[PDB]
């Protein structure tokens, strides 16, 4: 689509993704879960980008945008820079 609006946590390593996997459906909090685990520069921005092109993060992400249709979170997908997992949204 011409842009999406996505939320994304990116895991350094499987593990702490395996702790993601279960942490959510055992308590529930895209948006929360990034907030305390991003720790990152992006933390506040990556866990709400708002709505983008495919051309601005990483091209994973055109995998996963054509892999699941918007409104169908997705991940944890593998990327050089560990695991993406990311919620898609709007998408136009």
């Amino acid at each position: 689509a011409k842009t999406a609006a996505a939320l994304h946590i990116l895991v350094k390593e499987e593990k702490l993704a395996l702790d993601l996997l279960e942490q959510i459906k055992n308590g529930a909090d895209f948006g929360k879960l990034a907030k305390k685990h991003s720790i990152c520069p992006s933390g506040k921005r990556g866990g709400d980008l708002g709505e983008f092109r495919q051309g601005q993060m990483v091209p994973a992400f055109d995998k996963v945008v054509f892999s699941c249709p918007v409104l169908e979170p997705t991940g944890p997908l593998h990327t050089q820079f560990g695991y993406h997992i990311i919620k898609v949204l709007y998408r136009n």
